[PDB]
């Protein structure tokens, strides 16, 4: 029943707007109408339509970036999909493709954010600063201010080597209230100026402009335009950038010792993903800072068959000094004895999360 | 000519979702219709004015603002539509121009009947625009239910952040302290030690609660989504209901001076003081003013009665006459009428001084 | 009854401890001997006693500096008048003597402390720094501690033109909370770097040496006698030293207006002594920062009779921007119509306190 | 020979000013008596002891120390003394010898008298001294006390502070963070949302509203004077006292793990965790044993039965065997023996390893 009327307004208000409503309905109906006949179940315009509703929600409620990456990823999978499954067999094709184009130059694609979900990095940090302009593009501004003060605080996460509090609100709140080390680099200085500048105007929108604070709607692109490009030239500052690390131990399970004269210790423990793992370890060893204490050689030969790199081997206690950090894989389960991990063994411990990557930091 | 697909559909994104955009297109395409043909003697300066209104509007939406703006912008807008609406109903009809009176007409009855039945209308608001009261509170939870019905849920949620500030204000007598960045920031940072002030402790309480997962974008793992979002904020608004008809009848009193200029006099005995001074509106100082004289607060220090004069002739209000010395203790308060040139004015020159902002009007609190 | 041992400990309890006891026995055991016979009642040797109970107090427990420098004047004074009338008419004469040496070798005196006991000054840190030596001497550690921490909120009041806010509990603690702005000169590094070193130990004391923090007798004295070098080198840059003032007006009230366009005020109002009043308008006059508004020639010439400065007479409005300041001259009584003060006019109403004087701040 | 005045002047003045100058010049005068005369065999070393920890003791009062410092040096004190005052008891007595005698040993008695009845003994203080207990409440209690007798003013307050703190962290179950200094600092700062808890909260505001008069040197006309301080110095011992009586019988309990190497898993469903760890002594490791046994909160994850047996015969403590992984969740604690050295380990071994400091005892928290 639908009018080809029906279908360009709800395509204007999603590019427009963002709003899905008109696209949800106008997409139920499609797939009831093509019930009747392209067959197969790669139609999931059920859970296009589905995903959709979502992802608006995750755009008008402030959501972490993970989750919004992964909403973009799952629509265009499904549209895709879809596309394919029914093209291949009228104006609903027209209607899904101009769909599809919009999504393909709205929506910020980043196939590879998820893998590197627990951590702050700044391919994360250039995808939410483009979700950020396309917030200010469907005139999501309060939205926008909201995120803009997260993506600041993850910079300082990354410049500072601290990318593994990026899910420590009290971290995160430390990092926003307080400044620099006053102590003379220029990119350290860029961004106290980002922050200093986004502090300057950030409460006239986030205070509801009360007490004689209100902004208005040129005046707040403006910032948020400055405070993007402020961001690029820091993001491509730091591209090649390289933060100093202190040691990295490599162990085989989640220990906290200290020093047999420490009285006291304080701990922070993060669960990685394999890549997370990967990536911090492969930096560790090429920046010379791997302190290995893995004993068992299947340890070493799984390491290197899954993820294609070389750990010496090494039998020994370690303690952290305040400052350290250790990765940790803990298999839960060892081979044969005496023997290699089977394809079949290391398959099933994937599979079943029997592997568990952790970062450990002693921060006292 | 004006299309009803148009038209239909402007009014469906602005009662749906609060969107302006397409309703400024129809009503420059009306706009220049009744110029063309010179429609009913219509003055199209405020047809112009709506679509500029409505964009103004939708902006003070989007980007949270104080409630004086919305308020003065709702006022606008009905105000306009209220004007364009009699001069059509009351335009000389023939068989000519009825053509396009019809439908335009029509189109501005119905985007009235959103407005009125969407957007909280209060037209004294703007009147106090420097103090807290208990009518912008009643006018800012409606702007907040309006928020939320337009899915708008951060900017719902600053809002009510700051709708919880003023009620604190106003619960412990410092609904001056409205418009001072630092008092609003510490009454919501700070506790107190009366079934009341638990009842408002216990909103703060619970919206300090969950109020981070949306104002911090959801990081370290606080996202919170739509259905748990609308839970909580109906709740908060429940809380503000039954707070509102427990505060009407709330007497919030210590002594108010009335003084003709603007003093900080402390007692011989202090080493110190520290005080706060605020710019009032007519209507504020009218307010405070008979608020002080029905509470038995208030304490009269104005010498010449040219002054008394413009009290009762401007305020309807009855003051004593007196002259004499007064020292502000700690928590003291003063209302001030100051002529703002400085021995007998008469009354002609004083209405004259109003005339002219020569007449200023100001609350002083002794804070220290 | 008393005998010379008697007498001999309680001049070493009091030069070696600060103990006022078994002086406070031996006077009043001295005035009720004499009692029998040096007659004239300048002999108050009862008060002097009392006194010295009171200086004890306000030693052992932290006074303000105005209080601890009257009791000194105080001492000095009773002794001085009660050895004279006494010698002038036995060994209690000697121990009279040698009592004498002692406080005026070891209590500091400043008879001009009070002249300025509402305001900041450099005498005044002087004086407390002496006084900590003093403390010192006497092995009133914490109470050594306790005053330094103040000290230096002095210091920094003093340097930063916020002599007024000597007696602002909310000031001095933001004061000592935060550090300076950032942006060069060495005053303020020196100012800093001791407010540093001092923050740096303090909490050992203050804290009871709590988690580990605790302090021994020698590092401490190590620590609070390089605070006094310090505070000694700060002192001789502060001698001279000029701090600018912005405008200062002269009122025959004390008034807060702002100006017509502003929507809000925050003031500060300091009751001062007429000698305050007068460093002040010196300063102002010289400085060229002055701002009359009096208009009553009266009063023009009260202030060239009672303080010998001259000030313009200038009949005007004023309004008060943000950081300027005021001094009032409230006098209570006008004179006999367009007439001069008299004399006796101007004894009485000092006599009988009608005569006010304020400083007032704009803070916002 | 000793002066019969010397020595009345300075046990007076020690007793009531707690100075002790004097009582060192006649303890170095009695030393070389001793010294010359070979007198009763005397042990020299233990009478120069006693002259250093004399001085050393009024440091720790002028000084404010922690309480193991003072405790340890009350009771090395009381030691000394007691040992000497035997020696000269046992020594045989003759006519030549009893001149020096009598005057030396009726001094050390005399001051004996004075110690025994002003300064706290505690003897087991040291046994625990890594973390928050109620005996070392009592012994700061009556520490207070004594320095409010020699009108140690400043130093009392100083105390009475962290006294509060402790009496906090023990009613929160947070004994283990008595030497944390941020979390000491937290206390102190933040109260809480069920009798003592309003004592204790009750105690420190009142304490709070007259501290800064003393702890800032009574700037901005904030000074107080000594019958004022007095007073408000016995309310907080009352009340103290009050709260020490109730909290007698508490029981501050969650589950207690028991493990034998310093770990800090967490559960697979977890993103992240903090993680508190504190060593301990080996006193503090069996009494938080035990009271885990007593009150079925223990629930051990020790693998090898020779650290069931080291357990069994070192503190005579039943704890069972378990083979097991454990994740700690939120909240939950554990306690730790730890062999420095890393399969079998004969139990001569381990006493060996206890021998060396090869024996590690942890409390680990996670608090995240």
């Amino acid at each position: 029943t639908l009018e080809l009327s029906d279908l360009t307004i709800a395509l204007e208000e999603f590019e427009r707007y963002g709003i899905t409503e008109r696209m949800i309905i106008v997409l139920k109906n499609i797939q009831k109408i093509v019930a009747k006949n392209c067959n197969l179940n790669e139609l999931k315009f059920s859970s296009l339509s589905r995903e959709l509703k979502l992802f608006e929600e995750l755009l008008k409620i402030p959501s972490p970036p993970e989750k919004i990456a992964n909403s973009i990823y799952k629509i265009n999978d499904i549209l895709e999909s879809s596309i394919r499954e029914f093209k291949l067999c009228k104006p609903i094709q027209k209607f899904l493709v101009d769909f599809q184009k919009i999504v393909l130059e709205k929506l910020p694609l980043d196939k590879k954010i998820n893998k590197y979900s627990n951590i702050a990095t700044l391919e994360k940090v250039e995808f939410m600063k483009n979700i950020i302009k396309l917030l200010i593009n469907w005139k999501m501004y309060s939205e926008a201010v909201i995120h803009l003060r997260e993506l600041l605080i993850d910079i300082k996460l990354i410049e500072n080597g601290k990318y593994f509090y990026y899910n420590n609100k009290d971290f995160r709140e430390k990092y926003w209230m307080y400044s620099y080390n006053i102590v003379d680099k220029e990119l350290p200085k860029k961004i106290e100026e980002l922050l200093k500048n986004v502090k300057g105007w950030r409460n006239s929108v986030a205070h509801g402009g009360r007490a004689n604070t209100s902004i208005n709607q040129k005046t707040l692109e403006e910032n948020l335009e400055n405070a993007l490009s402020m961001i690029d030239e820091i993001l491509l500052s730091m591209k090649d950038l390289k933060v100093n690390s202190k040691k990295i131990y490599l162990l085989n399970s989640t220990i906290m010792p200290i020093p047999k004269d420490n009285q006291e210790g304080k701990f922070y423990i993060l669960k990685l993903t394999k890549n997370e793992f990967k990536v911090i370890l492969e930096n560790a060893i090429k920046d010379d800072v791997l302190d290995s204490a893995i004993g068992h050689e299947s340890v070493i030969e799984f390491i290197k068959d899954k993820f294609e790199l070389t750990v010496p081997l090494k039998r020994k206690e370690i303690y952290f000094e305040k400052g350290e950090s250790a990765l940790v894989i803990k298999l839960e389960k060892r081979p044969e004895e005496g023997k290699i991990y089977t394809k079949e063994e290391m398959d099933f411990m994937e599979e079943n999360n029997l592997i568990g990557y952790y970062y450990i930091y002693r921060e006292g």
